[PDB]
């Protein structure tokens, strides 16, 4: 591993998530938001295509997330430096699960968690500061949830904490309580894996 | 049902006061007096396995942070204490003595797998120590080299942490892979951590 000398101070972050804001300044990474324009439909990005794998998904995502957000700095005029965009999906036996839509459904989806493995996938990608697309790393990770109790997810879903979150439940809060184990990336699951993104950065010549 | 809404962290760790308040647990501190040498409570024993170290470590911290909480005068309610240690080829890792320290730990863990041990005791309010946990992880770092070691070792991120690394830092960084708990690794394991305190019956 052979990092060039820095040459840019500043990293432009196309991500409105306060996680992946975390996670940069974790690693001493300094940054600009870059975010969608008002006219700019930045939720029509994620739509899954049909028997697309979870893998193929998250990349495809991000790429394009890549080339919006590289496109939304050339318009803006402002100087040029590298950008940064990433993804996450949440899945079991293949399925994509979102964001509980009430209660029952936030419940639905623990009970579906509880006692099994799942997999959380975080795709990271960097547009250099010329605009090239540097390849996309994907951080794959697992997380083995306690069997429990029902009461004990129905108490957990009361905290109002599932709701917002993928697969409703969210790593670095209170559902903690229920992890028994993860097998990857702790930083991957919350939005950012910094290993695999220091890496890109280090290549894109920002300097941490 | 929880009878407690507070109990007493007896440590002086961020990154343990950090992980209990993560899952919205209320606590005071139990913190040792300045005439209390808390420091020769964790030293190792010839010979002794990480394991067996960690283990005897928290027992004895659970049992001064019992004494400190006698010697208060504060109200009966739960105590919990923790420790860490690191260790590779059998060996044990502590907190760096200085920055040469530091780097010499990195460099044994460097392009390897080790082990993050953290054990945790709770001591319920009517003064009964409970069994203690023990969350066992693994961790992998990257070869990377020396050169970036030594500018790790320049931001002072090793100083205060089993085996010259914080985590949840720059040390990222370098680390490929854990199997285990990050929150294990960083002195709280929240899953043993949360099953003891409703044993316990604090409120969270």
């Amino acid at each position: 591993a052979l990092f060039p000398t820095p040459l840019f101070q500043t990293l432009y972050l196309a991500s409105q998530s306060p996680r992946r804001q975390e996670l940069l300044q974790q690693i001493g990474v300094r940054f600009e938001l870059l975010l969608p324009r008002p006219d700019e439909d930045a939720e029509a990005l994620e739509a899954e295509l049909p028997g697309e794998a979870a893998d193929a998904y998250v990349r495809r995502v991000t790429v394009a997330k890549a080339e919006a957000a590289r496109a939304r700095l050339v318009a803006s005029g402002k100087p040029a430096a590298p950008v940064l965009v990433a993804d996450t999906t949440v899945t079991i036996d293949g399925a994509i699960l979102g964001k509980p839509t009430d209660a029952d459904d936030a419940l639905a989806m623990l009970t579906r968690l509880a006692g099994r493995e799942h997999a959380v996938l975080t795709a990271v990608a960097v547009i250099d500061a010329s605009g090239e697309l540097l390849p996309p790393a994907l951080s794959r990770s697992s997380v083995r949830f306690a069997a429990a109790s029902r009461d004990a997810y129905v108490r957990y879903v009361e905290t109002g904490e599932p709701f917002g979150k993928a697969g409703a439940y969210a790593i670095q809060g209170r559902a903690a309580e229920f992890i028994e184990r993860i097998d990857g990336s702790h930083s991957g699951i919350m939005g950012l894996p910094l290993f695999e993104t220091a890496a890109l950065l280090r290549t894109a010549r920002v300097a941490f």
